[PDB]
């Protein structure tokens, strides 16, 4: 039985924002007003067709997708890039695209999304509301 990913959620906690976000070309303004920002997300599933409204520091991203089928995304820096978003077991969502590995992954209350970029790893840990 596989959960849902539908709430919203709020940004607890988070590492390696700054380098993270310097790797992948953000604008030096936007990660000094963005670092601190501890932001709202929403997640809407419909069977395996998703929509992401995500807070990024400074940036409100929105993303469409269906398990397993070709996407376009938009990424931390509104980059769009083409890939597919896999489900992996019961509570994890995994994507690839350029050089970053992404694992959402859902624990009851609790979504954690960690990006590998190289030896970067940057972890976002959010709790429903």
């Amino acid at each position: 039985s596989h959960m849902s990913f539908s709430g919203k959620y709020q940004l607890q906690s988070q590492e390696n924002f700054e380098a993270f976000m310097k790797a992948i070309g953000l604008p030096e303004e936007l990660i000094q007003k963005g670092k601190d920002i501890k932001g709202v997300s929403e997640i809407v599933q419909n069977g395996k067709h998703f929509k992401f409204t995500i807070t990024a520091g400074s940036k409100v991203i929105q993303n469409e997708f269906t398990v397993g089928e070709e996407c376009e995304l938009e990424t931390m820096t509104g980059e769009k890039v083409k890939t597919v978003v896999q489900l992996e077991g019961d509570n994890k969502l995994v994507t690839t695209f350029k050089n970053i590995k992404s694992v959402t992954e859902l624990n009851g209350d609790i979504i954690t999304n960690t990006m590998t970029l190289g030896d970067i790893v940057f972890k976002r840990i959010s709790k429903r509301i």
